[PDB]
């Protein structure tokens, strides 16, 4: 094909392990259309029964038998940690000589380039590219509320009020009280409840992430609005009114709380979570979600703390060990040109797209299907944490007239915070945030689980939570980050 990067079917093998339960699937019906259009095709070496990715990487980087690819979520700052002892190549010149796609983007996209880089100056991987402005709001069931003759809730305390209604009222009317009001497949969303009382939970997209305030570089979980926020969102977990399970149930939440008819409101993502309003019209009747506007906080803000992101932390790499990296980055390279975004972001020709007027249509059977397509492509291997761009066309195409007026609407109050990009650390500030970080988020989260599932006092162990910041290296990490904020700003 014209789309060929080398003459000779390349093999190579790749490490992915991502969303700590998938792996690169040479089989999936992409990954078939990968090689057809590029000659090269990618063999997994990962564990597929593992169920931690960023463990897998860890394992893997120790083993000495690296592979060819190295690729996956949240692996930005892994990345540029063993790219610079080595591990992961430098992109700056294969990419200059080779890759006139990514080329092209890194020069229209310049702060992704520099987002992406070590403190060296070298690009150790291609990131996935989203395409997007917004990303999650909240959604809650109008027919409940119609049914308990409840109004769309204003603002924190008008919330309160509804989500203990469907907790007590019985809306999916089976006498029995099995009713969990807030649910999310995202556990960290429980975190974020606490910008309802004027609480940071992250500076962006990325959960649990540094901000900037006033010029400085702080840590959301550090601070005594989040140990306050906490105290509420403990209660409301005490109550019931937020999913027992919110820590363990994940990915299929929706599926199983609003497919089962339990669940009343979320904090999740426009284009699939209003999916569900068709999916479910057959087997839940009247079930509805609509859109709100973010209820007004404590403070007397409304507040959408989530963003798309203008580059994710995830992608590939290609290892020192790669006796083809010429081929390697021309294949890379594939993903940001239009052949290779339309694999990417579609799926397959014939299958789930077809070309139409010169663009990419999902098929009927996309479009009606109560999966949401997302999810579809995910399946064989689309929209998956590649070095990719992502094509906002592929998502307007599902996003429901009534997900499009929640979008606007959300655009137009201008509830969506800026996200925090990062900051320009030398290599010496970034190896303190290296030794550090990982070890504080870790302690973080489980201290936050056990606040919300009351078997540890926010007011009694702050101080605790407070020392073991300090001995963890938090405070160290922020000086770093404040001298790099300095220096760039
Ligand atoms: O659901 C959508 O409407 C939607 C539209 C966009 O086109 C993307 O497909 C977007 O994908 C999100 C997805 O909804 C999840 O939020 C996912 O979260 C994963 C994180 O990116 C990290 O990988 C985390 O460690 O795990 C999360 C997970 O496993 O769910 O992120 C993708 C994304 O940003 O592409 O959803
Ligand atoms: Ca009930």
């Amino acid at each position: 094909e014209a789309t060929w990067v080398t003459d000779k079917p390349l093999t190579l093998k790749i490490h992915m392990h991502f969303r700590d339960k998938w792996v690169w699937d040479e089989n999936w019906p992409v990954a078939k259309e990968s090689f057809r259009l590029t000659n090269v095709k990618l063999q997994s070496v990962a564990n597929k029964a593992a169920t931690n990715s960023q463990e897998q990487f860890n394992l893997m980087m120790a083993s000495g038998d690296l592979p060819d690819v190295v690729g996956g979520d949240n692996l930005k700052d892994k990345f540029i940690q063993y790219g610079q002892e080595g591990a992961f190549v430098p992109l700056n010149k294969l990419i200059d000589q080779y890759a006139p796609h990514i080329k092209a983007f890194f020069k229209s996209h310049p702060e992704v380039e520099r987002a992406i880089k070590a403190p060296d100056g070298n690009i150790y991987f291609i990131p996935y590219v989203p395409d997007g402005v917004v990303a999650r709001g909240y959604f809650i069931r109008e027919d409940w509320l119609k049914k308990l003759n409840l109004k769309p809730p204003q603002n924190i305390d008008e919330l309160y009020t509804v989500l203990k209604a469907f907790k007590e009222k019985d809306p999916n009317g089976n006498g029995k009280a099995d009713e969990v009001p807030f649910i999310d497949r995202h556990p960290d969303e429980v975190f974020r409840l606490v910008n309802f009382w004027g609480a940071r939970s992250s500076g962006s997209d990325n959960y649990m992430d540094f901000y900037i305030d006033n010029g400085r570089v702080k840590h959301p979980w550090a601070e005594t609005a989040f140990r306050d926020g906490m105290k509420h969102v403990a209660q409301w977990y005490k109550e019931g009114l937020i999913d027992k399970e919110i820590f363990t149930r994940k990915a299929k939440a929706r599926e199983q709380m609003f497919g089962g008819n339990l669940g009343g409101f979320t904090h999740d993502w426009f284009a699939s979570t209003m999916t569900f309003n068709e999916g479910l019209a057959k087997t839940v009747p009247g079930f509805k979600l609509i859109p709100i506007a973010p209820p007004t906080n404590s403070k007397g803000q409304r507040w959408e703390e989530d963003s798309r992101q203008k580059v994710r932390p995830d992608g590939w790499a290609i290892t020192v060990k790669n006796k083809n990296p010429v081929e390697t980055i021309k294949f890379f390279d594939f993903y940001f040109s239009r052949p290779g975004r339309d694999i990417s972001n579609f799926g397959v020709p014939g299958v789930t797209y077809d070309i139409k007027n010169g663009k990419a249509v999902f098929k009927d059977s996309v479009l009606k299907s109560p999966q949401p397509v997302n999810n579809q492509l995910y399946d064989m291997g689309a929209q998956i944490p590649i070095g990719f761009w992502q094509d906002y066309d592929y998502e307007r195409q599902w996003t429901t007239p009534e997900a499009q007026a929640g979008i606007d609407m959300y655009v137009k109050g201008k509830y969506v915070m800026p996200g925090f990009e990062g900051v320009n650390m030398t290599r010496e500030e970034r190896a303190i945030y290296d030794k550090y970080w990982a070890d504080v988020r870790t302690y973080m989260y489980e201290m936050g689980q056990a606040w919300v599932m009351g078997t540890k006092d926010v007011d009694k162990t702050w101080d605790e939570y407070q020392r073991q910041l300090k001995l963890r290296g938090l405070y160290q990490v922020l000086q770093m980050m404040q001298q790099a904020y300095d220096r760039q700003y």
